[PDB]
């Protein structure tokens, strides 16, 4: 029981990394209640996007979340070097109960 996500990416600087996040029909298709989290090393984890693509206060403009059938996605555009992080999704799965996915390593060409 994990959410599936690529184990890493890679973009160029000023370009877009988009990071999917695919579960089941009873998961991520079947709610609008997806996170993602970014977690630089060995600090604590940021929340970037709630219910699917909603910003907390202080998330950059170029963060936006999009979701289709059983896959979620967090693209970050406009890549810095300050977004080198690892991502996590997770998604609501009935019965006040989530899952996580596995995480992807984002790094800048
Ligand atoms: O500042 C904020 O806006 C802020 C927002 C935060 N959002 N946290 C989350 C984390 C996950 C979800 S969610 O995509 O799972 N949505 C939901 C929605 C309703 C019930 C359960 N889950 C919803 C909110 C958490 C802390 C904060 O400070």
């Amino acid at each position: 029981s994990a959410l599936t996500q690529p184990p890493s990416a890679s973009g160029s600087l000023g370009q877009s990394v988009t990071i999917s996040c695919t579960g089941t029909s009873s998961d991520v298709g079947g709610y609008n209640y997806v996170s993602w989290y970014q977690q630089h090393a060995g600090k604590a984890p940021k929340v970037i996007i709630y219910e699917v693509n909603k910003r907390p206060s202080g998330v950059p403009d170029r963060f936006s979340g999009s979701k289709s059938g059983n896959t979620a996605s967090l693209t970050v555009s406009g890549l810095q070097a300050e977004d080198e992080a690892d991502y996590y999704c997770s998604s609501y799965e009935g019965s006040d109960n989530f899952v996580f996915g596995t995480g992807t390593k984002v790094t800048v060409l």
